[PDB]
């Protein structure tokens, strides 16, 4: 059941996104082959309601296209180049569907922390469509963790697939962290590294919760935070972080 | 007055002040909106590293200042050394990141209404709203409209908890299928949507149910006029004076 029972120390942030284009099959393959145990990727819907893997509202940063992804049909998305901005050898990469990403992730036996990143207002539809795909295609023997910054997304996730573990994403640790985690029924708090507080973290851990932090790309900082009780980091250079731990 | 702000909603709101020409979210853009005769402004609020409400849009400093790093982790004294105008134009070189207090001073001078968008650091919603409410309860003129809005759930819950008499708007990109449930849940009197998600059928339903509908960010006067004709109550614009002129001259 709970993905947190299998939480590794290092999670590849948007796949192995330091050296391959974020949120692509390429970055998922790289994470898989680098021996990273879990990936994190972001999910939202295309204009025609299909779960796709992408971070920004707009297309221009990570593709050759322009406009709102939320307003763009999958068929149009699929002819954009989602890799060349990272490097020309990735020019065949496209925005993956959630289904496509699942196939690659499961090939390597990796866990998936799917960050629900719905278009604001489209939380219910985004979670519903993502849950449908996952219920029929995600392997029961691999860890699946939902997380979100978005309250409605977390409520919907619990409503539509309660057995799947949930993490609450924040930047700063809320003063009311306990009441929020209890209310949202989340087993983990995922925080921004700049807001790590060893004392608050110790209290959160004392209370039985996992604590994770993003996005850590410096080996020394990762090790510093693990020593202070951080359960996992999200990293763009996950192989480098793991090399540091294992040394 | 400040309560029931939607009763005083103009058709045009200056998005981050008059931000097409002047640097967004500065005293300059607020003065420009005032001088252009715009009736309300919208500006974004969050806390400095030392807990002071400041007017700023991004998490990071580099887009609209010569600074670097997270505004949430930077003390006010350090923020005030930053140049928040040169990126827009050399004439704006002296502009700083305003405190909410400083912004209120300029806004009130022109007798403009304020739609304050609560943009707290995620997780710091309760502290951000508390700090902002303190400033406003002390300094916001009671005879000018004040509207809180946010994309953030906990921000809207905190606003109602700490100062229920001030009207609230729910910011989204798309109109939720459960818009009615949401607006009643959050106790909001208006829905603010992204222009690309304007849906005349849904908007008519929302209007008929007693809520205001606003859209951002519209800089094309022809589009603005079409949307008003289809029931939209207000636009947020970077060129609010141009939109107003289109409204006033339409035959
Ligand atoms: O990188 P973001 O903006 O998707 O957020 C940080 C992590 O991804 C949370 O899962
Ligand atoms: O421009 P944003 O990103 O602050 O979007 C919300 C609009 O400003 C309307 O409040
Ligand atoms: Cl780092
Ligand atoms: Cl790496
Ligand atoms: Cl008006
Ligand atoms: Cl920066
Ligand atoms: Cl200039
Ligand atoms: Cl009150
Ligand atoms: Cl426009
Ligand atoms: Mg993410
Ligand atoms: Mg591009
Ligand atoms: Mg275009
Ligand atoms: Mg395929
Ligand atoms: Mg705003
Ligand atoms: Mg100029
Ligand atoms: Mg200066
Ligand atoms: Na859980
Ligand atoms: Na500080
Ligand atoms: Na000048
Ligand atoms: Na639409
Ligand atoms: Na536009
Ligand atoms: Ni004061």
């Amino acid at each position: 059941q709970s993905a947190y029972s299998f939480l590794p120390q290092v999670i590849a942030h948007r796949g192995s996104s330091g050296q391959a284009p974020e949120n692509t099959l390429a970055s998922l393959h790289l994470a898989g082959q680098q021996g990273i145990k879990w990936v994190e990727i972001d999910v939202m819907l295309s204009g025609d309601g299909i779960p796709v893997i992408f971070h920004d509202d707009y297309l221009s940063r990570t593709t050759d296209g322009d406009g709102l992804i939320y307003k763009t049909p999958l068929a149009e998305l699929k002819q954009l180049d989602a890799g060349s901005w990272k490097g020309q050898e990735y020019q065949q990469e496209t925005i993956p569907t959630l289904l496509e990403a699942i196939e690659v992730i499961s090939q390597y036996g990796m866990g998936l922390n799917l960050e629900l990143k719905p278009c604001e207002g489209l939380e219910e539809e985004t979670i519903a469509a993502s849950v449908e795909v996952l219920k029929q295609h995600w392997p029961q023997d691999l860890p699946l963790l939902f997380s979100s910054f978005n309250y409605f997304a977390l409520v919907s996730a619990k409503a539509l697939w309660p057995e799947i573990a949930r993490g609450y994403n924040v930047s700063a640790i809320p003063s009311a962290w306990q009441e929020r985690l209890e209310h949202l029924d989340c087993a983990g708090l995922h925080i921004h590294q700049s807001f790590f507080d060893v004392q608050q973290v110790s209290d959160i851990k004392a209370a039985g919760y996992k604590v994770l932090a993003f996005t850590i790309n410096d080996e020394s900082l990762a090790l510093k935070l693990y020593n202070q009780g951080l359960d996992a980091v999200f990293s763009d250079y996950p192989q480098k972080i793991q090399s540091a731990i294992d040394s």
